[PDB]
Parts: C-alpha cells; structure tokens; sequence
C-alpha cells in the first residue's frame, strides 16, 4: 500500500522535475534576457545547453545502470540535478547559466533513463506493473502542467526564484530513493568504453548540428563538419557494436517486426504529442491573449482527463489487445484535433468551446499511452531493460522538434499565403490576426493527419493481451 | 399539406422499387436455376441484362426529360416497370426472362435520373428541397429492406410470385405522379442523336466487356474487342462534344474545383457503401448462419438509424458547411466498421454485439449522404442539372463494383492464406470457416482505408451553406 505508493512516486519523480524544470525555463526566457542583457545567440544557447547534454548522454546514461547500480545511479542524478538548479538560481553572468544548464542536462540525462529500468525490474509482470507504468505516464503531464502554472504565478517578482522549486520536490524525491528502491546484490558488469564513447559524441555532434543549422545558416562550414563528425561517429559506433561484449545498443533486437512497429510509433506518438502542446500553447497564449496564470490553470482539465484514461487503460490492458485500445484513444484524439480545427477562432467563450477538446484529448490519450509503454518493455529480460529504456526515451524526446519544425513551417507559409506579416505578435493588427488564427486551425488538420499514419502503423502490433498483462 | 407528401414519394418511389426488384432477384437465383436448368452462364446473363440496360441508357433517359418532358417521361418510366414486372413473372423459357429483364432495366434507366432533377425543379431551394431529398435518400435504403423482407419470407412457396410484388407500387406510382406532378411548361428543346447513340453504345460496350470479363478471362478476343470498341467509341462522342449545341455531358462546367471533388466523393462513396452492403449480407448469411427473413428482420433498425441522420442532417444543413456533417458522418461510420472489423465472429449474441454498429454506421451515412447532393445539384442551371443527375447517379451505381470486386479479391487471398478453401460455404468445416470469418473482419479494415481516402478528399470541398441550403 504506502510502500507501492512511496515506489511509483520515487521512480516517476524524475519525469516530473525534467518537465517542470523545461516548462519554468520557457516560460521566463524574457525576463532572463532583460536582466542578463542577452542577444539571440543566448537565448538560443540558454535552451540548447540543456538538449546537448541530454541527447548526447543518453545511452551512456542507459548503460551505467549494470555498470554500477540503478539505485546508485537514481539518488546521483537525482542529487546532480538539484545541485546543478540550485547553481542555475545563483548564476550571475551568461557563462554561469550556460555551465549550469549542461550541468542540470547531464543530471537528466544520467537519470532519466535508470526510471524505466526501475519500473520494469522493480515490479513484476502483472497488475503492479500496469499501476506503476500508470503513474509514471501520469507523473509527466501533472509536472508540467504544475510547471507552467508556477512559472505563470512567478513572472512578477524574478526568475531567479522560479528554479529553487525545483530544490524541495526534487528533495523529496531523494527521501523517497532512499527507502523504497531496493538492490539486488547481483553480479556488476562491465562497460563497453569506446562504444559508449563513439555514441555519446555522435549525439552531441547531431544535437548541436540540427540546432545550430537554421540559426546561423545552414551548409555553414560548422553545419557540414558537425554532420560528418556525426556520419563518422555513428558507423564508427556500428562498427565496433559488430563484435563488442555488453553492447552499448543492440541492434540484433531491432530483427522482430512487433518491436520496430512499437518503437516507430512511439517516435510518431512523441512527436504529435510535442507538436499539440506546442502549438496549443502558442494559440491560447498569443491569439486568445490569455494570460500565463489562466493557461495554466485551463489545462487541469488536461490533467484529470489523462488520469482518467491512464487508469481505465491500466484496468482494460488485462483482457484486451494493446493495438485495440491504442485505437481506440486515437478515435477520440482525431475527434478532438477535429472538432478543435473546424470550430476555433478569437473570441468564444472558454467552457463551451475549448475545454470539450481538452477533455475528449486527455481521455483518448490517457487509454493510448499505457499499451504502448507496456508492449515496448515486454519480455526484454535484465541484462537488456538498459538500451531499450534509453532508446524509448530517446526516441520520446526526438520525435518532436522535427514534427514540431514541419507544423511551423506549414503555418508560416499558410500565414504568408493568407496574407499576413512574420512580424512579432505584439504589433499585429486584426487582418494579421485572423490569417494566424486561420493558419493554426489549418496546421491542426496537419496534425490530424500525421495522426492518421500514427493510428495506421499500430495496426501491425501483434501482441496479445497475455504477454504484457499477465504474471507468470 | 398532402401535396408535398405525395410529391416527395412520386419521386423517390422510382429508386425504392429498383432497388427492391434487384434484392429480390439477388435472393431469388437459386430457385430458378433449380426451376429452368439454367447453367451458371444463364444466372450470370440474368443478373447482368439488368445492369447492361440499366447502365447503357442511362445518359439518354436523363437527356429524354428536356425534350420530351420530365412529368411524361416519369410516367412512360414507370409504366414501363410495371409492364416489364408483369412480365417478368410468367416466363417459359431462359428468353423469356432475358428479354423481360432488359425491358425492365431500360424502363429503370429512363425512369430513375429524372427523379432528382424533379426534385431540383419542382421544389424551390430551401426548407423543402432538404426534405425531399431527405426522403428521396431514405425510401432507397426502406426499399432495400422490405424488398429483403418480401424476398426471403415469399421465395419459400414460389419465385414467380415474388416479381410480381412490384405491380401494386407500380400502381400507386403512376396514380400518385399522374395526380401530383404537374408540367413543365418549357419550350421544348432538340436532341442531339449522334452523340446520345454514340454514349449509349460506349456504356453499353463497357459494361458488356465488364459483365463478360469475369465469365470469360481477361484474355479472350471478345473482351479485348469490347474495350477497344468502348475506347474508340468514349474518343467519337469526346471529339464530337467539342461543337455540340445540347451536348449530353457538358464538359465546360467542370473546370470548378469544388464540382469535381465533390463528384469524386460521390463516386467513392457510392462504391463503399455498396461493398458495405453485399459485404455484411454474405456475412450475415454465410458464416453467422441466419435465415434470408432474419437478416430482412435484423436490419429494420438500418433504416430507422438512417431516417434519424437524414432527419437530423436536413435541419443542420441549413447553418453548416457540407464538409462538417460529411466528416462527422464518416467519424461515426468509421467508428462503427473499426468496432466491426475488432470485436466480431462466428457465435456472438444479436443484441449487443451487432445492433449498435448498424446505428452508428445508419447515422452517420444519414448525416453524410445529404449535403453531398445538395452540394451535387447546387447551381448548375435549368437547362444543364438532367445531365448533373445522371452523372451523379452513373458515378454512384458504378463506383460499387469497383471496389467489390478489390474487396472480394483481398478477402479471397486472405482466405488462402490461413488455409481455407473455395466454393460453397456450406460444405466446410470448422476450420475453413474460421478462415473465411478472419477474411471479412480483415476485409472491413481495406473498407475503413477506403472511407478515409474517401473524408481526406473531401475535405476540399469548399462550398458556403448559402449556396447549398439557403433560399433565393
Ligand atoms: C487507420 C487508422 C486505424 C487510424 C486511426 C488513428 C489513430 O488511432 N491514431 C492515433 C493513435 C494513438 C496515438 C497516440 N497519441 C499519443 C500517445 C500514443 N499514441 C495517436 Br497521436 N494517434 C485513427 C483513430 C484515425
Ligand atoms: C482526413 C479526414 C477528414 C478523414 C475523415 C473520414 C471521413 O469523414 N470519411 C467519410 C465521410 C463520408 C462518407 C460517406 N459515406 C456515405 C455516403 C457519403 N459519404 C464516408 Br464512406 N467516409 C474520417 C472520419 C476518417
């Protein structure tokens, strides 16, 4: 009971401080500029520092579980992490920040991954581990919707106060790490040095290569060169995995069809995912006028919907196949994308209109996530939970910025197309207005349609409802 | 009052009773085969006599309403019918039949396209014109239903008495539209002889090499012959149209946009709805194992569903673009063959297994199918909609096969794969009926592809909901 409870909290605490931690961090970019006195290189930088680091240790991060402890491992990020925030609050000049963002990015990256390999050893096959993917799918959107929020209340006093919230919870989660994660005594094993190497800089070079392209031009020199230090690092790395013991990734997984089936639309997923909250946030933000405070608070709905659906899938993975229910949230996602893109424009009233689509979403997401999660981790076996966590998260957190740069892309030329301006918000008149307006309703059919490729894929699944639900 | 009732009746009467007649002789093929000692090439010229007058002539009665008179040749239609119903019953030898039959396919192909241009020119747009073509679109599918019902509950005494079920509505038809419709008044217009021949003979030929193709082989002389003749033909009555005063297929009017997507949606649907139908009845006759009554029974509930979107599409119409009730339509109806092609096989209870995928799929085809046709017969002009309409009802009558014979085909090699066999269905055992029942709940999947390729096109629509549903 308490101890399950105190266990689930523990391994999703990590989610929600990375998620609070990104959405606080966008929030307040502004206000940062104004009183460190940066251009936009720094504001790019300041959001780049952190996906360097995270992206280019993951798989290292993923790997060191057996090397040394997952438990070890979970308290050390953990720690690494506050450590790191609490530099980010104290930071005074540009040079500062940016060390404690790589800092606070190699704490996530070092600890996200040790979650999952937790929530799959820890927790048998079986009801506790449908619990348990439950709360930690839940854990992420309650930390980000209670990110925003804090971040929206804090942006009148300073933005140095809004990182120290990440110190109490985040302490929290500490205390919790010490009690009720366990270990097992079992035999260590070793590392796979320049494998690990050779993935890490590759990471790091296509990490910094697809972020600095659009900014300072592409086929740059820089670009070119980070791409092939990339091209180089990756066969490097594949070349060395042919024969190396404890790879750092095993591709010789990647043979069965379910497997490639479930990682590809986990990348959809993640993708979709990021480009709806994105773009949501961009429209209730910018064309309604709403404040940061009502934002927030408008996505508790959100909140509840996803936790209601999380649950029913949780009880329903059991008795029914996952492809059947990951359909079956689709069903109500594609009505809501819908219903949001054919009736949405400034000035309608926010119960009638806005929150239907907010809940019907959340619900449909909240049956969706579960199966996928749960078909991604079956039947692995300990020696391998390491890389596929790694990849699960890496493909979670990848799948976006290119679906969220397409979905930009389409509304800029829509916008442009509508005849408007690619000016700033702030200093648009009513035309302007209405084409962005029009334009965001037409990139949601987009988005809707890459829903309908990500629904389309998942017909091919072929797991049974006695493979990832049942104990042994 | 009684006049606007009688009207909307007189109308749509003339698709009731086609669609009656052709489920009674889809029912009745077995019994006379027994009966005359036809062979297979018999039962396969008596069903396709009908589709070859239906479809060669169809052209020419819908360009026969402007010269001769749309109220006469309703008349002379039915009439027609009713002789060539009467006919059909009291028949000797294979001759008999054949020839009665395509008597009464000529009457039905005179006859049935005039019924949407009296709804264009009879009612004016508005409230009443929705009606009709409410009404008009509803006694299609009652007609299918009870002819289901008089088929399979009057075949077990005699086949002769089951043509000559048409005689009453026949005479109530020619009573009603003798005593409602009123004349035209228009000048009377010329025809153009040389390309009306030239169109019949083309669609005669393509349906004669479609009807002999099957029979024969997509080898033989005879079909290569047959298509040339309707290639060379189709490029006589092109290049013939250039100059044409009353041409029979205007071609200046389809360079709208909105009028070809629209008439592609028309055919798409047309030809998914009739795979649906001829799909679910094998299904329901074969593998569940239910009586030709039963199924008749089992699908009242079809026609209530479909009243009710009709009903409720008419009044939405009138302040919503086509576009939004044609994709809510087809939101329910993909529901519905989804929940169809998961939960379903050999076994199941009636009642809540195979009632609520009737209705939803009802409701949504009620709500889709009305705009649609508004949208087919909106602005085309006093002098040009005969040739609108039997466009639309070409496109719609030939969209079907199309795509059955796709569906039929990937359910057959789906059903050899598992390991089944060919032939007649009650001659297998278990296993080749669990093949065959994995073959359909595998072939609804290609029906729901069909049904979003057919919502995707749709989409660009673009028409206003005062062009459509507004009066003056
Ligand atoms: C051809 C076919 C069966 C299409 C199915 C799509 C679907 O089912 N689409 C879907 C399903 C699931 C998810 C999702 N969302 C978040 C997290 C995980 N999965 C997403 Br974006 N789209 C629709 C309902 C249109
Ligand atoms: C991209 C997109 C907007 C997809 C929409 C499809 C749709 O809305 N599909 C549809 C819509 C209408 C009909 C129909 N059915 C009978 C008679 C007339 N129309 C049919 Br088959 N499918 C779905 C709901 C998946």
């Amino acid at each position: 009971s308490r101890s399950f409870i105190a266990a689930v909290i523990a391994i999703g605490g990590m989610q929600l401080l990375a998620t609070m931690d990104s959405t606080v961090a966008i929030v307040a970019l502004p206000k940062i500029q104004n009183e460190l006195s940066l251009s936009d290189a720094g504001r790019s930088w300041v959001i780049t520092a952190y996906v360097l680091t995270f992206g280019g240790l993951m798989l290292l991060g993923g790997r060191l579980g057996d090397t040394i402890g997952r438990k070890r491992t979970f308290i050390v990020g953990v720690a690494l992490f506050t450590i790191s925030s609490v530099l980010c609050a104290v930071a005074w000049d540009e040079a500062t920040l940016v060390i404690a963002r790589l800092s606070q990015g190699v704490g996530s990256a070092i600890a996200s991954p040790t979650g999952l390999a937790l929530v799959a050893t820890t927790f048998p096959k079986g009801p506790a581990r449908n619990a348990a993917t439950a709360v930690f799918a839940a854990m992420t959107a309650i930390g980000s919707v209670m990110g925003l929020v804090v971040g929206g209340a804090l942006t009148e006093v300073s933005w140095r106060w809004a990182f120290l919230v990440n110190v109490p919870i985040g302490l929290v989660m500490i205390y919790l790490a010490r009690t009720a994660l366990r270990e097992t005594n079992k035999e260590r094993m070793k590392l796979d040095a320049t494998g690990a190497i050779l993935a890490t800089l590759a990471c790091t070079a296509a990490v910094f290569a697809f972020s600095i392209g659009p900014e300072k031009g592409w086929m740059s020199g820089i670009t070119i060169g980070s791409g092939l230090v990339a091209l180089a690092a990756a066969v490097a790395f594949v070349i060395v995995e042919r024969t190396a013991e404890n790879p750092v990734v095993p591709f010789h997984l990647f043979r069965d069809r379910n497997r490639l089936v479930t990682f590809s639309a986990i990348l959809l997923a993640g993708g979709v995912m990021f480009s709806l909250t994105v773009c949501i946030g961009l429209y209730v933000q910018d064309i309604l006028g709403y404040s940061a405070l009502r934002a927030g608070v408008g996505f508790i709905p959100f909140v509840i919907a996803m936790g209601i659906g999380l649950g029913v899938s949780s009880q329903l993975v059991s008795r029914f196949s996952p492809r059947v229910l990951t359909i079956g949230g689709g069903y109500l996602l594609f009505g809501a994308m819908l219903y949001g893109s054919f009736f949405m424009h400034r000035g309608v009233p926010y119960f009638p209109n806005l929150v239907m689509p907010i809940v019907v979403g959340g619900i449909g997401i909240g049956m969706a996530v579960v199966p996928l999660t749960l078909s991604a981790i079956a039947g692995v076996g300990f020696d391998q939970i390491g890389p596929v966590s790694a990849i699960a998260l890496m493909l979670q957190s990848l799948g976006g910025p290119l679906v969220l740069a397409v979905i930009q892309a389409v509304i800029t030329s829509r916008t442009l197309y509508l005849g408007g301006t690619t000016g700033p918000v702030k200093f648009m008149n009513d035309v302007q207005l209405a084409a962005l307006d029009h334009a965001y309703t037409y990139g949601l059919l987009w988005v809707a349609g890459a829903a309908i490729i990500v629904g389309g894929m998942a017909l091919f699944i072929g797991y049974t409802p006695q493979q990832v639900a049942h104990a042994q």
